[PDB]
């Protein structure tokens, strides 16, 4: 904390009359026009105004003199005390009691040199401790107060409405803040790294938050505020939230980590109006060059939606031994953040961890200044970045607390399917301003000027990384109702600009953080994503402008959009794809990959693909002559765009540029989408740039979570149990030996956790698939359960059992017949005729046997020749689909039977 922004501001003006504003000179102190002599304007200054307050030590009495009082005026509470010393006049001034200052100071010839500030109570020189600012938040917006631009001056004068003592023209017309100073702005000073202020000339705070225009552009603000917020359009504005890091679970009231019967489980906090987006059904090749994405459930990032990793080989209800009907006592680590531009001080945040699907509480916490800190820093964390993470019964100020949820929604969390999301309220805080010395004090509630800025503003967030702290922006935009408001206005791009403190590099906007791994935020290199109403605001403005990018939009007050960081993104530009040209020009950037008149490029590595999340593929082509119409393809494929993956079939391309998009779910095969790559075959070249990839969320695995027990099988079906399944509503869908039966909904599991789903109009059994399909997209299957020849060939084989022989009443040392037991229908019906082999002699075919009630019977006479068999004749059966079934000799062991 520096705090030289404190002490006179002043005005210095080129003439002799305070008529033609220079610059502004900030935090002045004792040795006036010293400061501000970097500015290489300052030696042809001829009239400077001061303007600030002195504090008065001790109570007495104070001569004020100066280095040249002969060119000085000088009032302090509008009475003249200097008048050219033509006075020497005596001031009786009270202790610890501050007083208003006005210096005015001309030579009409001859430029000024420095100013000097003398105290006495019988000389001496004023110590800067004792010099103070102008009242910001009270010399603005009053009258009968004295003015910062008052047209009289007392020996055409600028306008500055507000009392923010920048001039009207200036907020107008765009202004900066370089070397301490406030300067008019020419272009010039972009290549340095100034940025463009411009603000309203008849508010005092633009987008009305807690500092004047000017005490953001300067510096009067807590020194842990983002440099973003020195812009008068975004706010200071506070966004604390908290994630979760590690999840623990025990059997008993006692879930602290570190201990037995406490198992502990690792998690990420993600943003959740990215895991909200549901996909789609992809565009593939339309003009009106831009993308864009909806959310449903649109959620400020003050509140943090948290992933689980069910890399675990077993359910956690099992882990710890709790069954349906008893409880699982849990507790949990965490981090509180602050994605704002603002350090909020003596916090009070009450915090909610709910279900996101069944939005349902689990526990709720509140934290005081005693458990975290006394504040939170703009963009810091408690505990900060490399401490370990606090516990509830930590955070929590009425200590631990019991938080018991059953073993069903416990093991959905694993699984995924309950989502755990933590929102936490933003109410109770307090904004920090700059007192007399330069420090931090507490200086009034945030709710009331949350709601405030949020009036005036939209909604602006950068989303990178599904593990990284967000960034929730405010900026100020246009009162519609109002045909006369001078909020300036902006399109989206200069919104996303100022919002972030982004930069250009080529005209490419890029966003550059702490850990120094920079990022394009041009439109082609993220992906928004808006409510439903910023989507139509947008397409309601885009449809009156035919060279359309959403980033030309006007920024209109209520707007919701969410930066989102590609995981894979191809700008070619730089030392890329194979088969494919570096080449020079581009959408964005400076060069832009290009395929000949058959050109086949595809990419060097490209990106990793999880077993059932869903991506984006969004690419910009254009033909490279006027019309030269050509037949793309855009492919996430193991085969070229052949099968097993994501085409998009390319029918229409000729001239400019234009999206080319295609989005897919990886469903059980990350491996059929390996390579993205252009085929490009027609009349002219190919051009293409920024190709970009965005993942969107995993789902549940519905093959690794079933598990396969038996097969089923008078009764006329066929049916598949399952000991385990997912928890995840699906559907089922059978394969009958090539076709492909309905689609039919998943069945109840009933007693034990068994589902079994079954075929009906079945007659004879054969081989069969069941597919698991997706709840909401019929086109998603996985195999979960497959009956094979190999199989059922071993089923009709045991299907045949022995019954016994058929010796003769009439001479009971011949027999006359084998029998089996009868078989089942669904069995029996796949039999076509036997083949009997008796005493090793002649193979005799006989068709299938009319079962007489509990039993089927071949005889043995006639494969014997004529003879009733010996006494120890072999047997041998078959049964074809040919399948040896009985293989046996006739002892008198046996069971047997007679007539
Ligand atoms: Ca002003
Ligand atoms: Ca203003
Ligand atoms: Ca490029």
């Amino acid at each position: 904390e520096q705090a030289t922004v404190i002490g006179l501001v002043g005005f210095y003006f080129k003439d002799s009359t305070f008529k033609e504003l220079m610059f502004i000179q900030v935090g002045e102190k004792s040795n006036l026009m010293n400061k501000a002599r970097i500015n290489t304007d300052a030696q042809q200054i001829q009239s400077i105004r001061w303007m600030g307050n002195l504090k008065s030590p001790q109570t007495g009495e104070y001569r004020l003199s100066t280095s040249s009082d002969e060119n000085v005026i000088l009032q302090i509470n509008g009475e003249t005390v200097i008048n050219q010393a033509s006075i020497q006049k005596n001031l009786k001034l009270e202790a610890n009691q501050v007083y208003e200052i006005k210096i005015e100071y001309r030579n009409t010839s001859n430029t000024l040199p420095d100013l000097q500030l003398f105290w006495s109570m019988n000389k001496e020189q004023i110590p800067e401790k004792y010099i103070l600012s102008p009242n910001f938040s009270e010399k603005a917006n009053s009258l009968a107060t004295q003015s910062f631009f008052p047209n009289y001056n007392l020996f055409s004068t600028p306008v500055d409405t507000d009392n923010d003592c920048i001039p009207d023209e200036w907020e107008e017309k765009g202004y900066t803040f370089r070397n301490q100073q406030i300067v008019p702005w020419n272009d010039a000073y972009s290549a340095e790294g100034y940025k463009k202020y411009v603000s309203n000339p008849y508010h005092a705070r633009t987008v009305k938050d807690p500092y004047t225009d000017f005490e953001k552009v300067t510096g009067h603000m807590p020194a842990a505020t983002k440099y973003e917020a020195r812009d008068p359009l975004v706010a200071a504005y506070p966004s604390v939230g908290v994630g979760m890091e590690k999840l623990h679970f025990s059997k008993n009231d006692t879930v602290t980590e570190g201990n037995a019967d406490t198992k502990s489980k690792t998690t990420t906090k993600t943003d959740t109006t990215t895991n909200t987006v549901e996909i789609g059904g992809s565009l593939g090749f339309s003009d009106k060059g831009f993308s864009f994405s909806i959310s449903p459930k649109y959620t400020h990032s003050w509140s943090s939606s948290t992933s689980v990793a069910d890399t675990d080989s077993t359910t956690w209800s099992s882990q710890i031994g709790i069954n349906t009907a008893e409880r699982a006592y849990l507790n949990a680590n965490v981090r509180y953040y602050n994605g704002g531009t603002a350090p909020i001080y003596d916090l009070k945040p009450t915090t909610n961890f709910v279900f996101q699907n069944s939005g349902d509480s689990i526990t709720t916490i509140t934290a005081g200044p005693n458990q975290i800190g006394n504040s939170l820093g703009a963009g810091d964390t408690y505990p900060q970045k490399g401490q370990a993470p606090i516990s509830l019964d930590k955070a929590n100020e009425a200590g631990t607390v019991k938080i018991a949820i059953n073993a069903e929604q416990l093991d959905k969390i694993q699984a995924g399917t309950e989502i755990l999301n933590i929102e936490t309220t933003q109410n109770r805080g307090q904004y920090g301003i700059l007192d007399e010395k330069g420090q931090v004090i507490p200086g009034g509630e945030w709710d009331p000027i949350r709601t405030n800025i949020d009036a005036v503003s939209g909604s602006l967030t950068l989303n990178l990384g599904t593990g990284k702290d967000s960034l929730e922006r405010r900026v100020a935009a246009k009162n519609m109702n109002d045909p006369e408001d001078k909020t300036p206005e902006i399109t989206i791009k200069e919104a996303i600009k100022k919002a972030f403190n982004a930069y250009y590099y080529d005209g490419r906007l890029y966003y550059t953080d702490q850990g120094e791994k920079d990022i394009f935020i041009d439109e082609p290199s993220i992906n928004l994503i808006t409510d439903e109403n910023t989507k139509k605001e947008i397409e309601r403005q885009l449809n009156q402008m035919p060279g359309k990018t959403v980033y030309d939009v006007k920024w209109k007050r209520g707007m919701k959009i969410t930066l989102h960081v590609p995981i894979k993104y191809y700008d070619f530009e730089t030392s890329l794809w194979y088969y494919t040209y570096q080449e020079s020009g581009g959408y964005t950037g400076k060069k832009r990959g290009r395929i000949g008149t058959d050109g086949h490029g595809t990419a060097m590595s490209n990106p990793q693909l999880k077993p059932y999340t869903s991506y984006t593929v969004r690419a910009y082509v254009r033909t490279a002559s006027t019309t030269g119409s050509n037949e793309v393809v855009f492919y996430a494929d193991n085969s070229s765009g052949n099968g097993q993956g994501a085409k998009v079939s390319g029918k229409v391309t000729g001239g400019k540029w234009k999206i080319a998009e295609f989005s897919f779910n990886t469903f059980n095969n990350p491996e059929y989408f390996k390579i993205i790559g252009l085929k490009n075959n027609g009349n002219a070249n190919l051009h293409f740039d920024d190709v970009s990839v965005i993942e969107w969320k995993t789902n549940e695995n519905l093959q690794k979570k079933h598990i396969f027990e038996k097969w089923s099988f008078d009764e006329m079906v066929i049916g598949a149990t399952f000991t385990r399944v997912p928890s995840s509503k699906i559907r089922y869908q059978w394969k009958i030996n090539g076709r492909l039966g309905s689609i039919i909904p998943a069945p109840p599991l009933d007693a034990n956790g068994k589902r079994t789903v079954t075929y009906g109009s079945i007659t004879a059994i054969t081989p069969m698939e069941l597919y698991a399909v997706d709840e909401k997209n019929d086109n998603l299957k996985v195999k979960v359960a497959e009956l094979g020849e190999s199989e059922i060939e071993k089923v009709m084989i045991d299907a045949h059992k022995f019954s016994g022989w058929w010796y003769l009443s009439e001479n009971p040392n011949l027999y006359s017949g084998l029998s089996l037991y009868k078989l089942p229908d669904i069995f029996y019906n796949n039999v076509s005729s036997y083949k009997i082999r008796v005493n090793g002699k002649k193979v005799q075919t006989v068709s299938k046997p009319s079962p007489f009630l509990f039993q089927i019977t071949f005889n043995l006479k006639n494969p014997n020749g004529g003879t009733y068999p010996t006494k120890d004749a072999s047997v041998e059966l078959w049964a074809t689909v040919d399948l040896k079934v009985l293989h046996k000799w006739i002892q008198k062991s046996d069971v047997m039977y007679s007539q």
